[PDB]
């Protein structure tokens, strides 16, 4: 037996000849086609996957992981170079982390590709075709339920007591759980830091109710200046992060394409690897004239509905006019939309998820971007245009406060409910009933570690996650100046955040497949959009104060073409400050422009 | 000895010891420190009792070493695989075209280009001041061809015109394509991507020109009409520039030039800083801290450049008080042209001594590269010359409101100040070298030596020859160009049409500029045109605020909003505010680089990871 990394789950009754197909496929040496794993039953069609310690450092130089060598330099690793980085050992086995080591045999299955087969061996149904991804089909077809990796339990542990005032431990998060999510642990404990000069700013306005104009434009000024600043200081934060973890010197383009893509099978132009080819030109069509006009009706839609109960609203505030049943029924058009909007995003994100598949993209990144793009501008929409209709179109100030704080208060409470703390507890209650599964059964520590993990929840991604902070950052950086505590409540739930989304990653799901991220990917530019769009929300409100309208009585024409004028500075003003600040800071460039130089040095060596 | 390339012209009195000095590091071996070139006088011992050297001194090189300095420079060359690949003597059997039989491998231009830079690379030892001249003192590190050229020991070096070639050329450049490959061969890939996009943005314009030919023969003043043009005029601005990077990425590549890693180059002589390793190249060249040329730019550079902008406001707004006296007044049909004819001159007064203390302050912030110089020195003084000539555009367009004065304002730029500019660019300098050219090949003949004078009247000639200033002024004529097109099309239809009528005689007044005018300048491999494409991208950003503008102004528009006018102003404002966004969006959806450039570029990034995995 062998140290079991990763589990596959069939479905109840697969057939013998397909799970010694499949068995065939994950053992078979890489020269006849097909991963140099092991392949090993529980003992419920579970099967535990690992690999040789030489074939792991193998497969680890496929993927090209970047380690530190002896002379400090960061390089991707190669087994015959195998002895010129640091913390390296033959008498070791600790130089991979079991992560790593996860995410190497994902990648081998992943690029699993069927040679001759016609169809899935018993099951004729699932056809396949040259240079088709098995575990894709397996999937599709429902043969193959689930691919997981397995928790280590000690070193789980050892963590959770580092994780839950202190700085988070971002390098151990990396380490156990992958460059994804350490980088959404680094982004959230970031952020929090960045809204405290806001919070701080904002107590005053609101404790001694701080309503004049040089005031309010002082902490719009500020509150302009730092969302351009934090955004900035985050990519070059980042930029160091993952320089230190050799992820940024990683060339995620050159990697093998996801198992969802598919293609005529042939020779790739770059790499050179026979993988399936598909014209870009395809996907182009596809993605400007179904998925983007999809995406715009949506959009429309969104906007219709959201009419509906600001027309609902009306009704409403009128058969209360015309006094115990109509104190009910005011509460009644709130209820339906946010039901309604649950329906839309529960509905949306299955549209989102089948035309981002049915795009098909070449990397898991593209993939990634594309969906999360699409299902953001919705969200976005869903929750801040009812927000911008109060503030902009009935102009009541009073109720964009009391919306604000719903969304920042009880919603939040409950949010963090639904989140970790309610699936948690019925986890818990799990743990006894996989406990009770095991007993019948009569060494089962490995069989109840598998049966637990298998029917524990599976992290569906980030998105949900970095939505939270993005919808944070709207209300701040939009109306700080209608809601001054906006940013305090912000740094309130964050500190809470942190503890129950750690307590959601260790306790509630299953370990997640760790992903080599260099970045926060496209929710930069997602953030970057939201810090331009509150130049327009910052002038627009202080334009509509009756302080500045005073000023203005019968000229409003004048009055909106110094406010335009001013936002135009403010928007000029805002781009060069992004611009002269540096995306990645000195020392990080510099090592990356002599690394850059020796691979050239080194084409002219071998040419 | 050899074939003469580049030519150095010594002040009319120089001391031997710093004449011998200054041949001994051109002549030393690099090993020693010192291109290992080749020296020698315009006339030989023997040829100098018939006429005098006038301290002109011919440069040249070996086939081998011309050969080693072509690797030192890093130039792409095509193989026979057809990959672009940086050239190396160990690997010259690889490439395309070469022979050990031929010599015609490497251009006249690569070559003079070559000379150039190891003249630019040569750097004081031990010397602590130029031997003989103890004023002009050196430390380790320190230039050479820098402190010549700044003490004045040095008048000038410049490459020598290759005739019968530059003939060829001439006869081929001047309906027709521009020998865009053949101007590279001889001028540079600098001078060529000029001509490149001249001729781009010519045919660029030509739908500009037509579409808006009828809006002023039918004069077509509809609500409707002007917003289909302009919508045009918005989705042509971002496309034009777009599909300019995707047709110059074609073309560098091409040449090579896009394979090129620019920013390992070694510094420009203007460049000082303390003698040390660099950490990137390995290289003994001056290092300077990054941190003292930021605080010259953002502290004292940057408010100067304000300053000035304020103070071309400032003036503006006197002539446009002056034109109110001067419109009271009316001896008073002369007095009225009066103020024009001052502001016009203030103006060049100006624009003279601002380029001198805008090369100036470029040259003290102290920039390690020749590019990244050439791209601060380009925005500062296209910032000045934007604003002057835009400025009080923009007055008489949104503070007057006078669309009478405006087309009549417009019409001059476009028509009569464009014709005065082809006579001083090129007519009358062309004239006045002609003459002079006449007048040189006479004296000579006059002469009649015992020796063949034939190098000597063409080093003569070519030495006291215009020297090209660079490509600013050309590039800057298309600026200001598309400035009037993009901007003011819906009150002035005809500006592309004689924006394309000037730039069919720009092409030939250019071309006979650079081949009879200007003597040969040396050759910059440019990959791109640099600052240029935001300079030309913010001109249609400023073209939507405009456009946007100018409808919203319109009798047409405002007879729909009569007392509203706040109302009318919101609704143009969030019009311009969608079109920007969708301008962006169109710009990063459509690719700065072609698929095929793209994967040809991938392929050899990956080529260079799989060397550097052999290597270590
Ligand atoms: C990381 C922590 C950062 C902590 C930072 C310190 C917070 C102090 C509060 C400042 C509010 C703004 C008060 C200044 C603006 C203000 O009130 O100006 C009106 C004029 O005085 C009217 O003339
Ligand atoms: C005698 C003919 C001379 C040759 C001239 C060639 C011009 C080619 C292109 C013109 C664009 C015209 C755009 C017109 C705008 C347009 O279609 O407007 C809709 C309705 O006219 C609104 O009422
Ligand atoms: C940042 C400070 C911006 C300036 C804020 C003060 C400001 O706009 O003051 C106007 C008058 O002095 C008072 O109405
Ligand atoms: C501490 C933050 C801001 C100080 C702003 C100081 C300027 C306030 C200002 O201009 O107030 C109009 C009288
Ligand atoms: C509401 C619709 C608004 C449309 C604004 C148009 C274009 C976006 C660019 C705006 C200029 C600012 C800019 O590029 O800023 C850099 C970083 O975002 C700074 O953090
Ligand atoms: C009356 C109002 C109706 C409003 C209707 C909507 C108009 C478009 C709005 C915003 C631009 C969003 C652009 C984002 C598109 C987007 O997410 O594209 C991902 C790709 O589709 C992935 O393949
Ligand atoms: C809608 C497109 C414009 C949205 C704003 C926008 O893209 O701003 C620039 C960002 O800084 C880039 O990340
Ligand atoms: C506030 C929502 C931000 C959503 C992201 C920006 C999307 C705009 C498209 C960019 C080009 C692709
Ligand atoms: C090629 C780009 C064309 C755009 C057409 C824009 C729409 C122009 C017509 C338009 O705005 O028409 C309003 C009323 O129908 C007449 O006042
Ligand atoms: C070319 C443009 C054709 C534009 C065609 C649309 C013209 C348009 O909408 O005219 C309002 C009546
Ligand atoms: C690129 C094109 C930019 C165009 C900017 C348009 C700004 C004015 C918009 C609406 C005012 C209402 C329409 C009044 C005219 C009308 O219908 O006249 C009969
Ligand atoms: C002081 C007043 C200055 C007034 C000047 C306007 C400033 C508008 C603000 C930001 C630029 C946003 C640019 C968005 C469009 C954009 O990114 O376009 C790409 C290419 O330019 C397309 O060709
Ligand atoms: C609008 C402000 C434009 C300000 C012009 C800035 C400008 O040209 O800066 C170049 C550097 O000063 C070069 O060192
Ligand atoms: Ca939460
Ligand atoms: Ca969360
Ligand atoms: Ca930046
Ligand atoms: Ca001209
Ligand atoms: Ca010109
Ligand atoms: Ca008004
Ligand atoms: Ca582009």
């Amino acid at each position: 037996s062998f140290t079991p990394l990763v589990v596959i789950e069939l479905a109840q009754d697969v057939k013998e000849e397909t799970k010694e197909w499949l068995k065939n496929r994950i053992i078979a040496k890489k020269k006849d086609g097909g991963a140099q794993l092991l392949f090993r039953p529980l003992l419920q069609n579970l099967y535990l996957v690992g690999a040789s310690k030489i074939r792991m450092l193998l497969g680890a130089e496929a993927v090209g992981l970047v380690k530190e060598c002896n002379d400090n330099t960061m390089r991707a690793f190669t087994y015959r170079t195998r002895q010129n980085f640091k913390g390296f050992d033959d008498n070791n086995d600790d130089f991979l982390t079991m992560a790593e080591c996860q995410f190497i045999i994902k990648h081998e299955l992943e690029n699993l590709r069927a040679k001759d087969e016609k169809m899935i061996p018993g099951y004729p149904q699932a056809k396949l075709y040259p240079g088709k991804s098995l575990l894709r089909r397996l999937l599709t077809s429902g043969i193959v339920i689930q691919v997981f990796p397995l928790h280590d339990s000690e070193a789980l542990k050892k963590l959770e007591d580092t994780w839950y005032l202190k700085y988070q431990p971002i390098d151990s998060i990396r380490g156990y759980f992958g460059e994804t999510i350490a980088l959404y642990f680094g982004f959230l404990e970031y952020f929090t830091f960045a809204l405290i000069p806001m919070a701080v700013i904002g107590l005053p306005y609101y404790l001694f109710v701080w309503e004049d104009y040089d005031k309010y434009v002082i902490f719009a000024s500020f509150n302009l200046i730092w969302s351009t600043v934090i955004l900035e200081l985050w990519k070059r934060g980042c930029a160091n992060m993952t320089y230190r973890w050799g992820t940024l010197l990683m060339k995620r383009k050159f990697e093998e394409p996801r198992p969802g893509f598919h293609g005529v099978l042939g020779i790739n132009s770059i790499t050179g690897k026979e993988e399936p080819l598909y014209p870009s030109y395809k996907r182009q069509l596809r993605i400007y004239l179904v998925s983007l006009p999809f995406v715009c009706l949506c959009l429309y839609f969104s906007l219709y509905v959201m009419m509906i109960y600001f027309d609902m609203e009306v009704w409403a505030l009128g058969l209360h006019e015309n006094s115990e049943w109509t104190s009910v029924l005011l509460y009644v058009p709130s209820i339906i939309y946010a039901i309604v909007i649950e329906i839309m995003n529960r509905l949306y994100r299955y549209a989102a998820e089948f035309l981002t598949s049915w795009e098909n993209h070449r990397l898991e990144s593209a993939y990634q971007n594309h969906l999360i793009l699409k299902v953001l501008v919705f969200n976005f929409l869903n929750c801040f245009a009812s927000l911008f209709y109060i503030a902009f179109v009935l102009k009541d100030m009073k109720l964009l406060r009391q919306s604000l704080a719903t969304l920042l208060i009880t919603s939040q409470i409950l949010n963090q409910i639904m989140e970790s703390f309610l699936p948690y507890w019925l986890q818990r209650k799990h743990g006894v009933r996989v406990k009770r599964k095991v007993q019948a059964l009569k060494d089962a520590t490995l069989y109840e570690q598998v049966i637990l993990e298998k029917e524990m929840g599976t992290y569906l991604g980030t998105f949900d996650d970095y939505l939270e902070l993005f919808l944070q950052f709207g209300y701040v950086s939009l109306f700080s100046c209608v809601y001054p505590l906006a940013a305090a409540f912000a740094v309130l739930n964050n500190f809470t955040e942190v503890n129950s989304d750690a307590l959601k990653m260790c306790r509630v799901f299953k370990r997640p497949f760790s992903e080599p991220s260099a970045n926060i990917g496209v929710w930069q530019l997602a953030f970057e959009t939201m810090s331009v769009i509150s130049v327009v929300t910052n002038c627009a409100l202080i334009g509509m104060s009756p302080q500045v309208n005073a000023v203005f009585p019968e000229s409003k024409a004048d009055l909106i073409l110094i406010v335009v004028a001013v936002e135009h500075a403010l928007l000029a003003l805002k781009f060069i400050l992004a611009f002269a600040i540096p995306d990645k800071p000195r020392h990080i460039q510099m090592k990356l422009a002599r690394l850059e130089f020796e691979s050239l040095e080194a084409l002219k060596q071998q040419q």
